[PDB]
């Protein structure tokens, strides 16, 4: 595993999170299935708790956006940047954007948004990319990954409790 230099955390286990804005590619239920699914699968190997706001700044903020949205890093329409997320801290610190330009389905076959979220997630919590070809972290993850048998490797693990404990 790898996280981020200098090793940024999140210095309390209650965090927060909010969904700005839906993608019109699926309903809303589908979007909070797959991004609270995505937060429990993180909170299950972690002393951390998520907590949904419908207003606030929440400590992650996560939005579906095109191109340019308000940070250094613009979309880059469909295909290649999928979404970014950044490490641990205060203001965009911890936020995960989406690139709305891609096609989010539920599928196996696709770009999946329980995936990418659940990918995205682990950076807002503070690893990096993984080596390891089976972990969630590593950089292909969103085309080895076989959904019907989902689970976070070993190296996820030992890399978010070398964080968390
Ligand atoms: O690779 C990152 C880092 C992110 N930038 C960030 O977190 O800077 C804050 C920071 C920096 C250093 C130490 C502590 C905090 C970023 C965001 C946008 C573009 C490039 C990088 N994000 C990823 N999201 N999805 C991936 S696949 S990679
Ligand atoms: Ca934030
Ligand atoms: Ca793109
Ligand atoms: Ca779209
Ligand atoms: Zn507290
Ligand atoms: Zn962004
Ligand atoms: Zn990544």
């Amino acid at each position: 595993f790898r996280t981020f230099p200098g090793i940024p955390k999140w210095r309390k286990t209650h965090l927060t999170y909010r969904i700005v804005n839906y993608t019109p590619d699926l309903p809303k239920d589908a979007v909070d299935s797959a991004v609270e699914k995505a937060l429990k699968v993180w909170e299950e190997v972690t002393p951390l708790t998520f907590s949904r706001l419908y207003e606030g700044e929440a400590d992650i903020m996560i939005s579906f956006a095109v191109r340019e949205h308000g940070d250094f890093y613009p979309f880059d329409g469909p295909g290649n940047v999928l979404a970014h997320a950044y490490a641990p801290g205060p203001g965009i610190n911890g936020d995960a954007h989406f690139d709305d330009d891609e096609q989010w389905t539920k599928d196996t076959t696709g770009t999946n948004l329980f995936l990418v979220a659940a990918h995205e997630i682990g950076h807002s919590l503070g690893l990096f990319h993984s080596a390891n070809t089976e972990a969630l972290m590593y950089p292909l993850y969103h085309s080895l990954t076989d959904l019907t048998r989902f689970r976070l490797s070993q190296d996820d693990i030992n890399g978010i409790q070398s964080l968390y404990g």
